[PDB]
């Protein structure tokens, strides 16, 4: 039953290589899996290690985990300065054109109230932008209690996404990384979890739908890759990619007939991630940490893993997050 530091650093490992794995096909909205299985055969050759560099999904990552640490209550006025002094430090990793805007007003002196430029974006609707989610499963590894991993879910996606579809789908990556981690759970009791912890957070019920049409997915086989991408989407939206990363986990707890079998289920994961294509950096983070929770670190294998810039930070910052899990025990 016990959540072992093995499955904290494998859910931390999983969503850094989802990133710097899936950065090398973004924005393509067309990736063939010749493509990524050519591009894991080269990759696992590379004699420098180091050699694939992390976007701004993993750039948000380390500054929520940096919060945790200095704040483990939970300290949203030091997590949204840790956001803004982030980009700012280093604003080229690949944020999206609206949040940069959440930034710049963040740190200027304009603003106490650190929740009201999200609320501003897009003409008050706020981002419903997937940019909350992507960084989001760090929650899920401090919070032991579900009550918690979703009221901080929500509050630390409202620092950039005030849209009830961008900070849902904030709490639904954060519940797949929770459900994911505490315990092996079956995919149909899996799905279940989530059915039912969305129908009351939602409750027409856009991601509930989605979760809806992954369960008949799964009860079906050989569905093409189009029908993935044109019912649960591959897009920069929260609602166009939480549940396709989902998706993407649960399948391949299952062989793939045109994944090679020497691949674990994490590598799997991952490659059949980056196969949907559109945003695939972000869909590979968010499906590889939820996969890097499940099976752990002993499916990150070294060869992956060592192509990954800050892969030390990220194992040591683990330790730091899994005594917060405990110490919330
Ligand atoms: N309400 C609304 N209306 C119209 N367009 C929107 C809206 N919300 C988001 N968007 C679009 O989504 C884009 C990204 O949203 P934003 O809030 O700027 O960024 P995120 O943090 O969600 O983006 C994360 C993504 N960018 C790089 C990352 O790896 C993720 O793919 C943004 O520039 C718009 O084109
Ligand atoms: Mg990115
Ligand atoms: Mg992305």
């Amino acid at each position: 039953p016990m959540v072992s530091l093995a499955q904290v650093r494998g859910a931390l490992c999983g969503a850094l290589l989802g990133d710097c794995m899936g950065a090398e096909f973004e924005g393509s909205d067309a990736v063939e899996l010749p493509d990524v299985l050519e591009f894991v055969r080269l990759l696992e050759k590379e004699k420098k290690a180091g050699t694939l560099f992390y976007t701004d999904d993993t750039a948000m990552t380390r500054a929520v985990i940096q919060s945790l640490i200095a704040k483990p209550d939970f300290d949203e006025v030091d997590m949204a300065k840790r956001f803004a002094e982030e980009y700012k430090k280093e604003p080229t990793r690949g944020y999206g054109a609206g949040v940069v805007q959440v930034f710049k007003k963040l740190l200027s002196p304009k603003y106490s109230d650190v929740f009201q430029p999200a609320r501003e974006q897009f003409d008050g609707k706020g981002s419903y932008g997937n940019g909350g989610a992507m960084r989001v499963a760090s929650i899920a590894l401090a919070y032991p209690n579900i009550q918690d991993v979703i009221k901080f879910a929500r509050r630390s996606a409202q620092l950039t996404h005030a849209s009830p579809l961008g900070y849902n789908g904030a709490i639904l990556q954060a519940l797949a990384v929770h459900f994911a981690l505490q315990g092996e759970l079956k995919r149909d009791t899996f799905l279940e979890q989530l059915i039912g912890e969305m129908e009351r957070i939602e409750g027409k019920l856009p991601f509930c739908s989605r979760l809806k049409k992954i369960k008949e997915f799964l009860a079906s086989s050989n569905v093409p890759k189009a029908d993935i991408v044109d019912e649960l989407g591959h897009g920069i939206a929260a609602l166009e990619s939480v549940p396709t990363a989902i998706y993407s986990f649960l399948h391949c707890m299952e062989s793939d007939p045109d994944i090679p079998d020497l691949y674990n289920n994490l590598q799997r994961t991952i490659i059949y991630s980056i196969s949907l294509g559109g945003d695939t950096d972000t869909i590979a983070t968010m499906a590889g940490a939820i996969a890097g929770a499940y099976y752990g670190m002993d499916q990150v294998t070294p060869s992956w893993k060592r192509s990954c810039e800050a892969i030390v930070e990220t194992e040591e910052s683990a330790v730091k997050l899994y005594e917060l899990y405990c110490k919330q025990l």
